């Protein structure tokens, strides 16, 4: 990170690859991948995705992504040989950390006024990774309908489990109750608060 | 948090702290405290930050963005907001809860002379909707908490006081034969006194 | 804690006070490491320290009991119209347990040059009251650990002033064969020398 | 690591590489987790780090043959000759940069100066190469034999494909053709140009 | 320990005592973790520490007899009207056990120019207690560690040097070896090596 | 270790990794490289705290105890031996921290320039620690032989694992019928890699 160029530290490192482990494309790993890689350069964003073995899959579908935004970067802000000894402007790849060095990195992210390569890199995975997760999301939130002895609770949090990984009360929600609390909900007028529709079904 | 004045990231220990909480007691009362400690000196996005890295629970962390919500209106009904260039603006209630404040702004606030200190206002309104979710999760009345008829006292008053917690009738719910014993001791006798008694 | 300025409590200190109590209880020694681990801490720390302890809602309540009778104490001996403006009010009992008290009210006291060590008071009083507790779940009385026909001097000598702890005899309680051969130490034999003679 | 003085490795550090060593084997993502452990390293911490892991002494061995080539390399490509000019800083043969024949001032003194000769870079860029090929020879599998099987989900064919791949385009060309016939049917009829996520979700 | 101020003892360094107490009782390599763990310690903080120990009440109580003679003899060699003001007093025997002493009193010892290091010194008692406790708690003689019949040399030995720390080669260790390896080690003859020994047992 | 210049303590998270190694490890090879690197910076003090906070293995330990004696004894003899205030010469029983003082180790260590009695007594424990690691090696080079079945990577391994403890002369020689024909084909100056891809 820069904090000067601090090594990753092993408990970052480990923190990364053990979330991986535990919990794959969870949607909880998206916040949890941004927290560990504050302060992250384009190099330590790089190290961090390649230490996760496994889900090849998933980490070359992130590079198509990343992909699309590089190029689309060096559209809106396109780039002779530089003036001697002064800052270039980056291009998609140098944001990436494929073209760059770390110092040009350092430079970059603490020029002033800033060029923030490490915070705009890590937009782009967090792109990639949302994409990710949507794919390893095995249910439509049109399937999650409570069961017969469901508790209401139980539901719900499967409910916005699943439409995380993707007013939804007054729709889907009361619609996709089981019978007998679809009834009590109905019965309570609109604009009802999920606070309330959970007391009425407990 | 905060450490010229500039952003110190959460730490791996923090971060995994709280999700390890969670993962662990659920919404039982002690969360609360918990969560204030860890998030001790954050900023709104940190505590944005600790809030969606929670797995699970969305029902709960649902209900909670409706109490941020009505403590952010309620925040812009008391304190009404072109601003004056390279001035520090006034805060939204949206702007507490780092939804459309950046990182700088939030920092702006907590240091200035004297202090907006958004962070302490989110974190009070997030304390709210916990407390909330954590009444809500409590199974139990404490107008159901009755003594057993073989439950040694102590047990009965941790299970008192557990439900108590969580939202005159300890020694009415008293088992018959300790409830003799402490109304024998009569009015002002103390909590040590009662569990000597029935011990 | 302190560093002038308020220093978070770190999740390592948050961490080994819950297991200590999961693992331990209200066992003698919980007392010493509550107090380790509250090293430098102001009323607050100590407020949250106790606040993330789950169940024992007993032996909590309790000692809220024991806190009082100490803060209306301190109101006996240290009594206190409006303050001088931007001057150090005098701090009453429930200030020293971060009630009625600001962190920067306690910061200032602590810091004082002379100190008011809230702190270290409130300290004090928590003490105090996990005493009274641990006295409480303490299941024996030293007048009953006799030491077994088959029981090794030294595991009844532990058990002895393990009891001892949570609250002549020593000889008394020996079983026959080493109270025999204690007894022919005759006065002013020291504890090494009487579990040499028994071992 | 350096702090101009050397700062000890840490045991957090220490164990780690050990751990991942031992958890991991020669997994391709062993490789830049050294990478990363080994952070701000002189020669000397490299072979500390490289002398801790107990076993693997074929693939360590494999490692030194690896790390010779390249210092011999190093010396043709970079020569030195007499005596050195008194108090001066020496350019560093290979076998300087691995440490062998260097003393940790020297490294310290090569990677501080002003411009830095980066013996520990150098070095680390070495071992990774005889890492590379050691993770190679630990692959079980080539390419060619990844075929997706009869019931096997296509995600779970292509993580075993690019893990694969990793230890030694591939969508349009070995990736279809090794899929089953169900899901290669519908591959082939989405033609030319096809993503990565739109093959995965055309076969779900 | 010390810091001129008073840094507390940190969680690690707590638990680390509380562990090696409970895992190893009174074996005698707890005495240099005692030791190395209460690098710069105050006399509090030795308190501390032994405080936290839980069970072990008799060796507890030994260790104070210990301590106590210890502080008594103290007095003796070095003896101590009103002080003068705003000085530093002389540390009595319970002044260095931190009973009757201060933590300021303590700090101010320890810091002073030249130092009364009442840390290091209660340390010296708290040892001696610890290594009488050492003794005691181990269960066997020096005299009884015979080599099985079929027990390899190098255990043996790892038995015999460890019964004999507790307590604190060319006799017993030969003497006490089985008639097979006796034989062998009686035809080294005089100062022969351990290492020898060993080769010549393997 | 050492940052007046003075003693920092050494920390636990360096205690623990030490005393756990010595459990899980014994005295295989890799022991060695991890206590010189757990000691980095260590003073004879620090040293010994380490020794000492190894229980069991107590015959390596006394064996370990001879070796260092030898090598105090030859440093006498090499290098012989006060005005008041000035720093003395360090005896062979100073650097292994017997009859030093801390303060007189870290005089030395810090004395520009330095007596190095932290790396000396090192190296010294070192040279004994390799003498146990020798002893406690189960097996001779000339007994290593690949198995029947045994893929020749796992042979290798061993074969290396053993050699640590005390090339392709006995390498080759001690393989396996099939695979020993194959490396033989392979003729003069084959590298390991190549031995190894011709027997997988
Ligand atoms: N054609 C083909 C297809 C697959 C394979 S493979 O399956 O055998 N194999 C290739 C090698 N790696 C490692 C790798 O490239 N890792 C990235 C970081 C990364 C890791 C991920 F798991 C997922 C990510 F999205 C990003 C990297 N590591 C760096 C380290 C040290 C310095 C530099 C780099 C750097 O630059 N990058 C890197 C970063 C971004 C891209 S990009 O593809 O997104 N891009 C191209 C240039 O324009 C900008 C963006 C590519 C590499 C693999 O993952 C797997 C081989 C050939
Ligand atoms: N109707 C409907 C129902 C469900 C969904 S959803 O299930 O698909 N989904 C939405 C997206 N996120 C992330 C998210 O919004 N997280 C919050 C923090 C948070 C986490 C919690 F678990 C619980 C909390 F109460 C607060 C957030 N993350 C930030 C991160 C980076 C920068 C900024 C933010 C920021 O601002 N906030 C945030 C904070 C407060 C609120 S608010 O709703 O309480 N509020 C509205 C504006 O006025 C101020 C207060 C909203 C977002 C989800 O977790 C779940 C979408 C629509
Ligand atoms: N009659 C009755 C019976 C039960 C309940 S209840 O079961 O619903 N419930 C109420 C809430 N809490 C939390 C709580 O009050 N915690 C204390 C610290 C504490 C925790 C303990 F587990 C044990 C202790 F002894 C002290 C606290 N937390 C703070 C946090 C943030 C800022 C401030 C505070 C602060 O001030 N205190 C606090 C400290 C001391 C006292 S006191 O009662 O001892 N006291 C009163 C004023 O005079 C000084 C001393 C009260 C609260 C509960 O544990 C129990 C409510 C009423
Ligand atoms: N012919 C033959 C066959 C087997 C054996 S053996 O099996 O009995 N045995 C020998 C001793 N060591 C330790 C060792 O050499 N470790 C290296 C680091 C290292 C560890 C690895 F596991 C793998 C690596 F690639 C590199 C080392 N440790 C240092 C430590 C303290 C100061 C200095 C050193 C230093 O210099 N090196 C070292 C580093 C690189 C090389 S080299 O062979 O790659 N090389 C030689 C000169 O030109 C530069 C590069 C050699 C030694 C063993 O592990 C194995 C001995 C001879
Ligand atoms: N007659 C009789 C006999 C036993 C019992 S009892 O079984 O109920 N017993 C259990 C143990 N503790 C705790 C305790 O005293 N701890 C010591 C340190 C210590 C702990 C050990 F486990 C072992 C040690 F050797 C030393 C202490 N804790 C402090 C904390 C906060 C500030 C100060 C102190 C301080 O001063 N000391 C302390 C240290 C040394 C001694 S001394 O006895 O060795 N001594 C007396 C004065 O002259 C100098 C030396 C006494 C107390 C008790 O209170 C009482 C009750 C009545
Ligand atoms: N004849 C006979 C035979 C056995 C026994 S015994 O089995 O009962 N024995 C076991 C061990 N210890 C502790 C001890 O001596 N530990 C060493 C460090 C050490 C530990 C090891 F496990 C292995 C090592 F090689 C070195 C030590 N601890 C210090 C601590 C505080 C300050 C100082 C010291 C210091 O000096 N040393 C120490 C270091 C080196 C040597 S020496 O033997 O190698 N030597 C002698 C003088 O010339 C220089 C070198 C001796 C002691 C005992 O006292 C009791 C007693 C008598």
């Amino acid at each position: 990170p820069i904090v000067v160029h601090q090594c990753i530290s092993p408990r970052t490192l480990n923190a990364w690859v053990k979330v991986v482990e535990e919990k794959a494309f969870s949607p909880e790993v998206i916040p949890m991948f941004s927290a560990l890689s504050c302060g992250a350069t384009p190099q330590d964003l790089n190290t961090m995705l390649n230490t996760v073995g496994g889900h090849q899959a998933a980490m070359q579908m992130l590079k198509e992504t990343i992909n699309e935004e590089a190029a689309e970067w060096d559209r809106l802000h396109p780039v002779g040989p530089i003036a001697p000894g002064q800052m270039r402007e980056p291009r998609g790849s140098d944001i990436a950390g494929t073209t760059s060095t770390l110092q040009e990195q350092i430079g970059w992210m603490t020029h002033n006024p800033p060029i923030p390569v490490g915070e705009i890199y890590k937009r782009w995975i967090i792109l990639g990774l949302n994409k990710i997760v949507r794919m390893y999301s095995p249910t439509s939130i049109l399937d999650i309908r409570q069961g017969p002895k469901e508790p209401f609770r139980d539901y719900v949090d499967r409910f916005y489990k699943t439409l995380r990984a993707e007013a939804a009360t007054e729709t889907l929600l009361v619609q996709n109750a089981n019978p007998d609390c679809k009834t009590i909900l109905k019965a309570l007028g609109p604009g009802a608060t999920l606070e309330e529709m959970m007391t009425a079904c407990q």
